[PDB]
């Protein structure tokens, strides 16, 4: 997972 981190790890 990565492309998700930049967007958001969990919250905002």
């Amino acid at each position: 997972l990565l492309g998700d981190f930049f967007r958001k790890s969990k919250e905002k």
